[PDB]
């Protein structure tokens, strides 16, 4: 059974997330979009991108659709914009949180810095369609251009892609969320036994919220599968954070915010 103190955790997550998360992406609005040996290989290979096509529906029924060629920084910008309207809800999301209200405010900043792209993986999975390899993103859709095999051989659309097969409840996935932010081994953290005691108890939580809801046999080691999900995922944000650098020393790109989250002073 769930405790009284572990059905309040959920209700509090949830309602975090309910609050800070526009599954609509209805304001989502101002955003720029695509114009009208060694290191030369791994520049070439940093700038490399998903094919992806872009989807705008407008308000009276129109379509623009953009197709790339078939570089990425005509890109950037666009997906600098909504990068930031999705950490600016990230953030939102942590300091509606009473537990992460509590924590010292370097611990919040190590915190969000370190969970940011995480976060906004977890977020942007619950709008992708596997089937048509789709983010429905409102108005907005992303879809994957022609196989899936040679597209899943990516380690991030590998994620999103098995992550949607566990067919995970609003419930686990603001856990994942909660899990992947309190992290007590993100690099300037200061109340390391603090956050390490509140990530067991979100982890027995939603231990404790598949024993008690899934009692499929589909759904055995579920949990297991989510934390090894959430392992793999701290692999990716680090090795996609060393690509977004060297692309920014190259081509800057990041926003305001994504400086403030990357480190990135100005100079
Ligand atoms: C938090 C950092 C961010 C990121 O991860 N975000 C934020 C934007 C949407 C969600 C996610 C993403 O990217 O989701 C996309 C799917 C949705 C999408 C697709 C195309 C878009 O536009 C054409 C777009 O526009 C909003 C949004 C995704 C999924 C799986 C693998 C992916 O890349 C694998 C690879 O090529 O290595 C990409 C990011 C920014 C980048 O530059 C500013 C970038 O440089 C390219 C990048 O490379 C990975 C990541």
């Amino acid at each position: 059974g769930l405790t009284e103190e572990q059905r309040m955790m959920i209700r509090e997550l949830m309602d975090a997330q309910m609050k800070t998360f526009d599954t609509t992406f209805s304001h989502f609005k101002n955003f720029r979009l695509p114009g009208v040996a060694a290191k030369w290989s791994q520049v070439r290979k940093d700038l490399c991108s998903l094919k992806v096509s872009l989807q705008l529906r407008g308000e009276d029924g129109s379509v623009w659709n953009y197709k790339p060629p078939a570089e990425i920084f005509s890109l950037l910008p666009h997906m600098a914009d909504m990068s930031t309207y999705m950490f600016k809800g990230i953030i939102s999301f942590a300091k509606v949180i009473s537990y992460f209200r509590d924590l010292p405010i370097e611990d919040q900043i190590s915190l969000l810095k370190g969970a940011a792209f995480e976060l906004c993986q977890l977020r942007f999975n619950t709008v992708f369609n596997a089937e048509t390899g789709t983010w429905e993103c409102g108005r907005l859709s992303y879809c994957l251009e022609d196989g899936f095999q040679q597209l899943l051989l990516e380690p991030m659309l590998k994620f999103h892609y098995m992550l949607k097969k566990l067919q995970l409840h609003e419930e686990e996935y603001v856990l994942m969320q909660a899990i992947s932010l309190f992290s007590p081994d993100r690099p300037g953290v200061l109340q390391h036994r603090v956050v390490d005691q509140l990530q067991e108890q979100f982890a027995i939580t939603l231990k404790s919220y598949i024993e008690c809801n899934r009692p499929q046999p589909a759904h055995r080691f579920l949990f297991l599968k989510i934390m090894a999900m959430l392992t793999e995922l701290r692999s990716i944000n680090a090795q996609h954070t060393q690509r977004l650098l060297r692309i920014q020393d190259i081509h800057p790109f990041a926003t305001p915010l994504m400086q403030e989250l990357f480190g990135i002073t100005g100079s």
